[PDB]
DNA sequence: CGGCCTACG
DNA sequence: CGTAG
DNA sequence: GCCG
């Protein structure tokens, strides 16, 4: 029944398992900060499984055939329906590694490999870095400034507004030029830790050296707080608030229009969709997908999508709507 | 036994 | 390494 | 951790 890539079945945004798809995905989590991505992508698929059922789970017995589900994910969930908890999952909840390493990775700029560099030298909080500066490369430096700010969700009105100052720096740097908002708010999310805009020409060609163009013209209106031939910037915004202003994750891309629903696919997910979606591709239909086409390795020849559902349709899959990705 | 997405900055 | 979805 |  439950086909086994997130790929294959529809994930809606609100959905009926959440507090055992939580719990995987904390051991998911877990795992990533010991190292193994092999047991976060189980825990990850399993959590996942668990969003695109139609009702809640409610005894064991509803796991039976399930892909995702071995040994370790059924026994946390048996726990979960028959105490409440998980003794696991609270010992990881609970502890000061885990606790640490959220925090550090949380911070742009820091990922696991760093978080855990610093957990061994003995440092725990933010103060403690910020006690470090030469430790810091500059996108952490800038991470940790914003910190507080950029813990906070964005909301749709920020992404209106960031929409609309994208939109005129794009115009004024390239007529014709497009916007597309991307991300989790294209699948439907109401908050996000960013905001993704993906950037476009419709005259093949036209869009090269577009994006240092809007990055200067955004920087000369006061707008950029962090940034840094480029077509993806990672950036820090300082977005004007009633008699204020908050700094926003921004993300911006500029593909040529050939590469456009590629681009848009890859950059709307989710993360575990995407992944997945990848991996079918390759391992089902022997194809090579990413953000910029799909190629045949043995006529060695690429993909023309005019649209998402082209994609979809080269893979033998149904398609999915966004607000059915979020896997 | 090994694979686990696949790029850019 | 970091970043992205 | 699960699976091809
Ligand atoms: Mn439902
Ligand atoms: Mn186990
Ligand atoms: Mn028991
Ligand atoms: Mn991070
Ligand atoms: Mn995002
Ligand atoms: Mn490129
Ligand atoms: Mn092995
Ligand atoms: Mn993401
Ligand atoms: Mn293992």
């Amino acid at each position: 029944w439950m086909p086994a890539y997130a790929c294959q079945r529809p994930t809606p945004l609100t959905h009926h398992n959440t507090g055992l798809s939580e719990a995987l995905e904390i051991l998911a989590e877990a795992a990533g900060f010991e190292g193994s991505e092999g047991r976060l992508l189980t825990f990850c698929r399993a959590a996942s499984v668990l969003k695109a059922l139609p009702s809640p789970v409610t005894t064991l017995s509803q796991l039976q055939g399930l892909p995702h589900f071995g040994e370790h994910s059924s026994r946390v969930v048996q726990e979960l329906l028959e105490h409440g908890v998980c003794e696991e999952v609270e010992r990881v909840r609970r502890s000061e590694r885990y606790q640490t390493m959220k925090l550090f990775t949380q911070i742009f700029g820091v990922g696991v490999k760093t978080a855990d560099r610093w957990y061994r030298e003995g440092l725990r909080t933010l103060d403690d870095l910020r006690e470090q500066p030469q430790k810091l490369t500059q996108q952490q430096k800038a991470g940790l400034q914003h910190h507080q700010d950029l813990s906070t969700p964005v909301l749709r009105s920020d992404v209106d507004a960031l929409q609309q100052v994208v939109e005129e720096a794009v115009g004024q740097a390239l007529p014709g030029a497009t916007v597309t908002l991307t991300g989790g708010f294209r699948r439907g999310k109401l908050q996000g830790h960013d905001v993704d805009f993906l950037i476009t020409h419709p005259k093949e060609g036209q869009e090269a050296g577009l994006l240092p163009r809007v990055m200067c013209r955004l920087q000369d209106q006061g707008l950029i707080l962090y940034h840094q031939a480029f077509e993806r910037s990672f950036c820090i915004f300082r977005l004007p608030q009633p008699g204020s202003w908050k700094a926003v994750r921004v993300d911006l891309v500029v593909a040529p229009v050939s590469q456009f629903p590629f681009a848009l696919l890859g950059w709307t997910g989710s993360d575990l969709f995407q992944r997945e979606l990848r991996r079918f591709s390759r391992k089902e239909k022997g194809l090579w997908l990413n953000s910029h086409g799909l190629f045949d390795p043995e006529q060695k020849t690429f993909f023309q999508a005019a649209s998402e559902e082209d994609i979809f349709r080269h893979l033998g899959l149904e398609y999915l709507p966004p607000e059915q990705r979020n896997a």
